[PDB]
């Protein structure tokens, strides 16, 4: 898709979180997207719409050891402006058999961007979080839980965003 997609997808993720600045630590470990931190920037935040769609175990190779195995997944690849300049590609990998109840709602976010204000009524909580980093940038991988239900998002941090 995206160079930034792909670049996000090749990191090397693990468990190791390094011993980074506390802001950078509050940065990366954050148990939410990065959406309404980034407007706390002073920034009006967008989403560019790189592909979403259902698919199969196929097109999620690097999520799929950390999901259950079946069928049909929701994949969303997205670049996230904060005033029109980019500083994050998420990619979302949401099995089907978590889409229920408000969590329907995952297919259905179009361009509205990711986040725990658009879940009010559901716990969220993370299995775990791995850090990459690549070319200078830094990445993280999480396992999260909406109602006890499992998805996979990814991030990585582009040169503009406020971690660098």
């Amino acid at each position: 898709s995206h160079p930034a997609l792909t670049q996000l997808r090749a990191l090397r993720y693990s468990k190791e979180i390094p011993a980074l600045d506390p802001q950078l630590l509050d940065w990366l470990l954050l148990e939410d997207s990065m959406t309404k931190r980034f407007e706390q920037q002073g920034k009006t935040v967008s989403v560019t719409m790189i592909r979403e769609g259902f698919v199969e175990q196929n097109e999620i190779p690097e999520e799929l050891p950390l999901l259950p195995k079946e069928s049909r997944y929701w994949l969303r690849e997205i670049l996230l402006s904060a005033d029109g300049e980019p500083w994050l590609a998420g990619r979302t990998v949401v099995p089907v058999s978590t889409l229920s109840g408000p969590e329907l709602a995952l297919q259905k976010l179009g361009k509205t961007p990711l986040g725990r204000y658009l879940f009010t009524s559901s716990t969220l909580t993370r299995d775990f979080i791995e850090i990459g980093r690549d070319a200078g940038l830094w990445g993280r991988r999480s396992r999260l839980r909406l109602s006890g239900k499992p998805l996979l998002l990814t991030e990585l941090f582009l040169p503009a965003s406020p971690l660098y």
